[PDB]
Formats: structure tokens, sequence, C-alpha cells
């Protein structure tokens, strides 16, 4: 069960079976194992900037 997580800082959705392309994030890469080294595609800030999309 793949969780997403959207940025209150804009509005954008994680897919965890999907999140970015250029960086790498291979489909399969759960934000617990993304710790603040990865930012915001359509931003750039930590991930304080992301939230769990229901289901918390
Ligand atoms: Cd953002």
């Amino acid at each position: 069960a793949y969780l997403k997580w959207i940025c209150i800082t804009c509005g954008h959705i994680y897919d965890e079976a999907l999140g970015d392309e250029a960086e790498g994030f291979t489909p399969g890469t759960r934000f617990e194992d993304i710790p603040d080294d990865w930012c915001c595609p359509d931003c750039g800030a930590t991930k304080e900037d992301y939230v769990l999309y229901e289901e918390k």
C-alpha cells in the first residue's frame, strides 16, 4: 500500500509508486527512507513541507 504526501507549501502530491523521475525516485521509495536530503520538484524546500494525505 504505497502512501502519498502532499506539499502543503504548494499542493503537490507524492506517489510512493512514482516519485521523481529526474532525481531517481525508483518506483517503490517510501517517504520514510527519504530524509530531508530530498526536496520538492516544484518548490525546493525540505521535507517538512510534505505531509501525509489521509490515513495519518
Ligand atoms: Cd512544494
